[PDB]
């Protein structure tokens, strides 16, 4: 059975930090990139959309716009690890990684964001 | 693009009636069932799993059995159907159907479950 995992599926960040996370699903010789399908979101935000081998960078959630990429090296190993930069309150959250690749699945993970009182004030005002 | 269709994204149901909450996925001509995955989540909860022809009938969430099922007819007219007999008031939430024939996508569905007093003491818990 196709199946997606997890090394960790909790991560606390600092704010103003950068993180990587990451999903691990099977690739048997080398990846087909055009039977590949990755998909990242938060909470019904979408953060990525790599179909057949064409990422759709444009059409990110505007909270996370030029701050967050897929490792396109890394999936050839399959790993498929979402990197953002400059992490910020709103990015704590529960994120999917979905994958489709001859067989469908996906995981959860936990990301918890610590901040100081300045940024956290800001946030609880915005 | 392949796109996952969903002619209502609300449906209002009473308790203990049934329900049948639709999404549409393309097929051309013959369906191909080796490449057709259907999945049905509501809360991160397993209420179908649809792979290879089969269904998993095992990892069901337990709140969903012998309620929820797949009309398997309906996959070779582009139909993920999900029917759902016997609504309780646990089933109000937002539902994803997930789908992989050739592409992948999903899309969100939400149900509101009116309900009488008595149901209504699922306050208790
Ligand atoms: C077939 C299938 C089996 C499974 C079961 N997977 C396990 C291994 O962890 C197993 O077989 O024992 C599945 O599990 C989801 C899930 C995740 C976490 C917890 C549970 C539970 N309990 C269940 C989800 C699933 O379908 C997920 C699915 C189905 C169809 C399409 C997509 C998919 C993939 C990429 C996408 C996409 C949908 O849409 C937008 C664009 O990108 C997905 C993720």
């Amino acid at each position: 059975a196709f199946t997606v995992t997890v090394p960790k599926d909790l991560y606390v960040v600092e704010y103003g930090s950068n993180m990587t996370i990451e999903c691990k699903f099977p690739v048997e010789k080398q990846l087909d990139l055009a039977a590949l399908i990755v998909y990242w979101e938060m909470e019904d935000k979408n953060i990525i959309q790599f179909v057949h081998g064409e990422e759709d960078l444009k059409v990110q959630h505007s909270s996370y716009r030029q701050r967050a990429r897929l490792l396109k090296d890394q999936l050839s190993l399959g790993n498929a690890a979402l990197q953002i930069t400059d992490v910020k309150l709103q990015d704590a959250g529960v994120y999917r990684c979905m994958i489709s690749y001859g067989g469908a699945d996906y995981k959860r993970i936990t990301v918890k964001v610590n901040a100081p009182y300045a940024a956290a004030l800001e946030h609880h005002h915005h």
